[PDB]
């Protein structure tokens, strides 16, 4: 799976260890081995949410399965909780888009997961 | 909804008020309150369109509904017009990908919209 | 079509000619004219793959058609090969998400391709 967070919070406000915390928390939440979790954090972005440039985040989670109504509610509480605690972003200033990928549409290691 | 524009135009060429203009114009275009609109502009990118690194843009619009044939043509005219007027990017050097998100796949405020 | 590569490799390690090579190889691979191929490379990113910050890449290819099981295996071999040769990223530290876009959902030049 792949998790991306884009935020206007400055880089120095991203704690050391945040990428590893995302990796391990998402490995547990998706049930997949951590070796398959990729995480990407993009701070210092020029962004606005509802017109305001207070701290906000736009995120995505792509996974081959493990995506659905109840699962995404659970991921949203987990991820909003992490963004609030670690980056000080209010949960009502976060959007997370969830993508259930077909294995044939995810390339890796010269091939795909199909 | 969420609108992202990635461009090779330099940061200093992005006018004051650009995020705000996008927020209110996308609010009008989607018919949604400005408080729902998130916008993200990424200047100074290493990008090419047709092999040329003249000014160009790669963009996305994600919305729960309000995405379709005629609607997307109207969004493209609006957004290309803004990129041309404000960033001086030719419309034939802009791509915008449109995504009609299911409410269950959009997380916000510790939950989703399902 | 559009191809985006996000990587933690530093900008100085992206060789001259890289965007052009991507443009030309993707035109050839997809069968589409090079004038319509857009490419975007994002170095210096804060990213991990499997929990490690060794060089890695997260990429996407969006195309109106020319996406499918065998085609995507072929694109992955091509694109991982380029990333290994030019950016010195191991193919097993690359993900590429593939998107078969409907023409109505790709904006360009004040309209869409529908
Ligand atoms: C086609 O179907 C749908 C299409 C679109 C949507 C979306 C899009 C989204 O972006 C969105 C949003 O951003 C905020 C939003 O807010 C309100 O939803 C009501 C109930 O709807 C209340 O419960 C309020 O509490 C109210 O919640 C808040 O108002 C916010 C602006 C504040 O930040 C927050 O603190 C609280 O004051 C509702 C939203 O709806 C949902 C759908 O089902
Ligand atoms: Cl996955
Ligand atoms: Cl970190
Ligand atoms: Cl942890
Ligand atoms: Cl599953
Ligand atoms: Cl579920
Ligand atoms: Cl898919
Ligand atoms: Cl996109
Ligand atoms: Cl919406
Ligand atoms: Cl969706
Ligand atoms: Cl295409
Ligand atoms: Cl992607
Ligand atoms: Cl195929
Ligand atoms: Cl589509």
């Amino acid at each position: 799976p792949m998790f991306i967070v884009n935020t206007n919070v400055p880089r120095a406000s991203v704690p050391d260890g945040f990428l590893s915390e995302l990796t391990q928390q998402l490995a547990q939440a998706t049930g997949k081995p951590p070796q398959y979790i990729a995480v990407h954090v993009v701070p210092d972005q020029l962004m606005a949410f509802g017109g305001s440039s207070e701290p906000c985040a736009l995120c995505s989670l792509h996974s081959i399965g493990k995506i659905g109504g109840a699962q995404n509610r659970s991921y949203s509480k987990l991820l909003c909780g992490l963004l609030a605690e670690r980056l000080r972003i209010s949960p009502d200033r976060v959007y997370i888009n969830y993508y259930d990928m077909n294995a044939a549409n995810v390339g890796w290691n010269n091939s795909t997961f199909a």
